[PDB]
């Protein structure tokens, strides 16, 4: 058999269909089996409309054999476009082999695996085009738009493999497909899934700043469009018109890298912010708040 046929066939039992149906609605996506207890990882937008209307929506998981089993929302993260589901007492579960997104290199051949039984299911072929690429993602329901540090791939990422794993040539998951194709790295997924399984929620850093992208000589980075009153930004000396060029130990090229850089900051730990103010370079100190206070 073929090199790609072998890998895709080896991971098909760990990939599942996720259907969220209602009286006048019927979303569908793909997921992956990450734990033998019934733990399934998908993206937030696949199940966003359902989590927001649990009264009218019902979610199920369709496996490779065809068994449709009820599923329960463990926890979701609109910030990383990630979500966990749980199927109860389902046996003989084929669990995906989780790989290391840190060892992933540009040019690495990959497969974007969709669920074999899904309506418009797709299995795509390509290579890793870019590592650590800040990418904006649209929020499905009432969910907020975010940006993620993704693995970029020339393999087609579409409705048919969205939520499904991004697999290497070793039949290991290195990422979850999103909605010119991108995937949430597995190393970030393992961190978000761990908090979403345990606490049903992930806490992310917040600073209270809105940024617009700027690229003009010295002023190349994220320009402060708005400051929130009482924000760690206001306490830190941050102003409008200001161009953020470094957040922590990470340079900020634009609004996209800013959102990602803020989320790599430690919660409650003082952090360096470097801005270009009215032509002058200025370092400001900010302590990051929890986005969810009663959950920190």
């Amino acid at each position: 058999a073929g090199r790609f046929t072998k890998v895709a066939a080896a991971v098909a039992d760990s990939v599942v269909t996720i259907e969220s149906v209602s009286d006048q609605e019927g979303m569908q996506g793909s997921g992956v089996i990450v734990d033998g207890r019934g733990y399934i990882v998908t993206n937030n937008h696949v199940i966003s409309e359902a989590a927001n209307n649990p009264s009218q929506f019902k979610t199920t998981v369709v496996f490779n054999d065809g068994k449709e089993v009820p599923a329960n929302l463990v926890g979701r993260d609109p910030k990383t476009d990630l979500a966990v589901l749980k199927v109860d007492n389902v046996d003989n579960l084929t669990v995906a082999r989780l790989g290391d997104s840190s060892k992933v290199r540009v040019g690495d051949e990959v497969l974007a695996v969709g669920a074999p039984l899904g309506l418009r299911s797709t299995v795509t072929q390509g290579i890793v085009s870019a590592l650590h690429r800040p990418v904006p993602l649209s929020g499905e329901g009432s969910d907020t738009d975010t940006v993620i540090d993704a693995i970029q791939t020339d393999a087609s990422i579409n409705h048919g493999n969205s939520g499904g794993p991004l697999i290497d040539m070793d039949a290991q998951v290195i990422g979850i497909n999103t909605a010119l194709g991108f995937a949430i790295p597995v190393n970030e997924m393992k961190l978000v899934a761990n908090s979403l399984i345990k606490d049903g929620k992930i806490v992310h850093p917040t600073l209270g700043i809105s940024t617009r992208s700027v690229s003009n000589a010295i002023a190349s980075g994220a320009q402060v469009a708005n400051v929130k009153a009482g924000s760690p930004a206001q306490k830190g000396g941050i102003l409008e018109n200001d161009v953020i060029v470094k957040v922590g130990n990470r340079a900020v090229a634009d609004s996209d890298e800013f959102v990602v850089a803020v989320r790599q900051l430690a919660i409650g730990q003082d952090a360096p912010i470097e801005v270009v103010r009215e032509g002058r370079h200025v370092t400001l100190t900010v302590k990051p708040d929890p986005d969810s206070t009663l959950e920190h």
